[PDB]
């Protein structure tokens, strides 16, 4: 039986060493009451460009999109480097698990990834985004299949997903076949229908849906946490930014998979069959002796 | 641009020629205002045994389960026969499309199927249930893959699903790959979470979710109809049995698939790949010349 | 709800018009109490050669097998002919159904067949024996697949089998796939294990096992009748020859197929699959215009 | 010429390391007289939930079925793991063959399997149950075709079956086509008709039917052992729990298949033909390089 | 039980009313001892041209083949006409069956046919020759399939064949499928191997092989009669011309078909299958109203 | 132009490695004079049970048939295995062709087959028996159509047949249509009529009839060899066992098919037509991926 927290804070949107101390003070203030798992929202370190259109008509490419793009590119990180050693030391000083929504660069590209840290300051892995939604295709990149993780912990098996990857059926039935029961899902939209889109995943799974959205200035995000029977523990606080916590009874899953039970004993293997191609494909591959 | 109706009535649970005239009078009363598509709930003709347990401990099989089962078996139909000719003549007299939730027999078995009729009194086909949920396994049967239909009409493409087949991800992404935009879904549960489980399918698709539940005596079912942007047109009437109608603008789908667009241009074919085995398999196959 | 009788009498073994009047007097004496279905044993008209070996070493063929074989061949019938018109007139005078174990000839061969008559004196068909057992191969013939009948009556569906065709699994699961619920089985062995070999078919089916054996002078045959729950109604009378009757409640089948239910909803079609080749194959086929 | 034993003991129904030492002391007490093959009943390690109904009406799902199901799920094993290494070491210390009825888990499911061990402590394979009977469908799982084993030993060829798979004709004529002559069949019912249902398999085969049922507190099971001529060697001891042994003359099979001889020289291939589809089908299949 | 005679006489080779009285005096001399079936040799009325080659090199066609052919053509008969009325009156005056080897004409062709008469002077039918052997192709004609007869009599079923049609396997297994047990076979060769070629047909059938050859001046023909067990009753008289008789026990066939039994219960219909096309085909067919 | 030998020896009837060295010493003693083709009799390796009746009345089945059958079953071979590798090495050491009459087992059945070996120790194929004759049906098995071979060699085309398959007309006209001109025919009867039954096949074919029978202690078999004009080269030696040889002029076939010529230019295709169904049919057919 564990207990987990989510946050709802926002970034200062520029100069990423300034927003990295907010993470320190909030994670300590969440650590003061014996918390054990902390989830941060989407694009909390790199920043999420809202409202701007970069002046893209069809391919006119005016001069006030280029300077805007290079000022946005100059505020991203790269893993592993000097910017994740501070977060590893942050999560290492005491006992807490840590997922984190950052934005990485790799040679003048931008991938909207997410990170995973354990209680001993190790770097488990990362999960890049499969496909950006509508206009984020112009600036971000596509992820491959050799990134979806397993990540078993001594408090259960934790996974992740980003904003509009929760709507795919195939990716969720690829997550369910590995045994996820703590299903973190950061996002960056604020609508009323998001709660009704999460309750379906909570019923279809057996997993504690544990989301997080950010609040800034008005695009008022609402985060929550849902039991695997459709029971909202801590409600959708639309009012301000705060810390949101609840307890997680891990004996409430084997009593919840008595009814439905996805990729076991439903999902008839004699008629349906899925297979995922998971190859680490890269364009140019050097080889020496 | 069409308009469609659902019903919420119940059966008399015994003596199926008596409940077949309720269908006549309700379908005419729904036809008086120029309706064009009528959806009936799950197990409306055969009857839905609620509350009874048939006295099944682990395999004790007391004598008061056998007489109950034969009295229930004596009130089912068989297709095609004298019981569907009356429904074909019912839908043939004027212009209406008709889906219908019945229970068929085939040599001392019970399949929970669903029927499809056009405006000219033809019998298009049927869709048996893939797997019953928990205790219905003791009395009902399993369906195969060679039953999931396409059924294009001159008002669009219509499909169906039953109570807990809407929770599978693989069956819904097999329905979406054929091009369903009017997604009928009869059911026989009455909970609050069913509306939030339908809104996710309405967003993930692009289809007019058009459900129907029954109301009897208290297991108060609530039926509804949902636009493909998450807009409930006619609300979940939990109060009594009535007729529920709305209009369906078929120009609200190509403007709804500008954002998401499942099995096209999302659902990356380079990493995921699904294939459905659809063979009409039967146990004993006679062959002559 | 019907009632059926079996007999246990023997033949006079020679001169077949003499044994054809015993059939008349026994069938009238069974008809005096409102009986409706009468079953006669195996080889009741032609005769069953017991004890004789025809002096066959390996192919020595002494002279005292040939005269014995021609004296046995001179006491068989041929269908349809003057010998079945008398049985049709016998069953036509009042209302009774009739199965009958005879031996037919067809050009110096001997087939151990069985006959079927309705209440109006019609000749429905016949069912030849698939393969004789051990030493009967020397004198009898092999049957083909285009003989296994359906024979629906207005009191149910009746079929048949002979002595050691009840031990094949494939022939019984070919009988079950047509819907037999009154499973007549004449035989010509008298052992203790035959009752335990019939109770398994009564459980595996759902059919009223209705057997008949003959008693002569000591090879004391015992006939019986078994409910589809394993309930012997009229016992195995090993003592003398008599008439044996019981009643048949046809509402005791849909309550018996609640548990097991062969070729429906057991017998998984996704893994097993049987197919029967049923062609009327004959050696020399004349064709004209 | 070998000799084999069966047991009739029961489990302590909870806390599976406690019931695993009863197996040790009984298997040594059976090993003291030079035994060579030991058969344990159905669900001897995981436990067989008798009498409880889990409060399932039609889908009401009250709270006192969930805690009962999770307390039952917390007492199952998983293969291969730390619980079968002790049984391999148990059968390895001296010379004995071992079949064993356990219950395995695989990600919050329950399969009612059976195990096979040789005299050298190797793990040959397993045979999951094809379909549970009536109410066990609510908790257990369905097996596929790629599990039915051959398992030739230097004392003959051994196979298995579970409670109501012995009533299928197709599965038994799929077992017979591989050459089974020691046909183990654990079960968990106690009726009088089970002996008469086993004698038919003993005649139809040529195999030593070697069953085992459990006795607890009254559901008094009776185990036995049957020669391939219909000769009960050690009787159906309905009184208490004990050890039951006999000798097995393996020269009593080629003299028993002189009469009948299934899938050889009976079972006419020109008319009947069976084919079994045996594919290891699984829902989600990962593939890498 | 009948008795039959064959003859061995020769023709006067020219002027066919002269050789027609030899038939009268020989048939009366054979009728004096209560005979019942008389067989005459091949080409007894028309004449058999022996030794002459007609001077045919490859197509030189010298003048001394034409006059020889017209002198041979001027000594043939035509059926039905004034030449068969005398034979019908010959066989009508008392009780005898009659087969007869003649040569018919039909518009400047020559067919080597055979005739059949009963005890009442009726004309049953005829059997033309299928194909002449080597050099007879130059003068004779080919027969069709619509000529092979059945001809049941009140002393059995009689058929026929000519010189080298007894060597075909297909024609003999087309004769056997109609039920021939008195198998007449006229011929016109005189070799030692003919007796060994007839004994095989007598064993393969079950029929009384009853042949006849002619003796003239030295081409000494030898006729015989063979039981269906390989027992020559009246021997091959190579010395002169005479009358040859024996008795025919018709109870020696059902004791002879206990061993072999062609087109019944041998001749596996599941692998072999023969079909004979029997259409009365003619070149020019007039049709009127 | 080749030369061929037959043998007439007998088996020691028990313990088949003892009778396998007689084959070695006789085949070398036949190889000393430049022989090229060696034919062994019917059932030379497995043994031919003569005189015994196994005590079969009609189905009494006394105890002294079972032990006799298992002692006979324990002396048969199985192909391909360790018993044919020695014969392949036997025929491989020098140049000789080899046909051989053995008895094979396949899972407690007995098939009376025949084998074929070339000069290089290869295993060409086998020809099982189509149907056993009268009493051999009780112990042996039926062959299918997918076994009749072609087997062209660089000395001609060789085929085979067994005891009473030479009497069928359809099987011989199926052998003739493949082009057999060396027609081996082992047998196990000793009568006078067998020579007259072989001379007909020698005339009807064009093939060197090359038979072989065994001699033991009195059932004195007589083997021979026949030219395709009806000329016995080496006579029917009824006296003792010996080696019998002759020469085979292969230019004596195209001069023998000038007269008759079966399935060419006789056997009128416009009226007769045969077709053979040749499918490898088996009862239970496993299929995997």
């Amino acid at each position: 039986i564990v207990r987990a927290t989510v946050v709802q804070a926002s970034t200062v949107f520029y100069d990423t060493p300034a927003t990295l101390d907010k993470a320190e003070r909030l994670l300590s203030e969440a650590a003061e009451n014996g918390s054990q798992l902390v989830v941060f929202p989407e694009a909390f370190i790199g920043g999420y460009p809202r409202g701007s259109t970069f002046e893209l008509a069809i391919g006119s490419r005016t001069a006030k999109g280029r300077d805007d793009f290079r000022k946005y590119h100059a505020s991203a990180i790269d893993v592993p480097g000097p910017e994740v050693e501070r977060l590893a030391l942050m999560a290492k000083k005491y006992k807490v698990y840590l997922v984190m929504g950052v934005i990485e660069r790799e040679g003048y590209t931008l991938y909207c990834t997410v990170l995973f840290f354990d209680s001993q300051g190790l770097f488990l892995g990362k999960h890049r985004k499969l496909m950006p939604t509508a206009l984020e295709r112009c600036i971000w990149g596509f992820g491959d299949g050799s990134t979806i993780p397993v990540f078993d912990t001594p408090i259960g098996k934790i996974g992740a997903a980003i904003c509009w990857e929760n709507r795919m059926p195939s990716l969720r039935t690829a997550m369910y076949a590995k045994g996820i029961e703590i299903y973190c899902a950061p996002t960056a939209d604020s609508r009323e229908t998001w709660l009704a889109s999460m309750t379906h995943i909570a019923l279809e799974g057996g997993c504690f849906v544990l989301s997080a959205n950010q609040f800034c200035r008005v695009c008022a995000g609402g985060s929550s946490i849902i039991s695997p029977l459709g029971i909202v523990l801590a409600g959708p606080n639309y009012r301000g930014e705060a810390l949101i916590t609840a307890d997680l009874d891990l004996g409430d899953i084997a009593r919840a998979k008595f009814d439905f039970d996805v990729v076991g004993h439903y999902s008839r293997p004699e008629v349906f069959s899925l297979n995922i191609r998971e190859h680490p494909r890269k364009a140019v591959s050097f080889k020496t002796s």
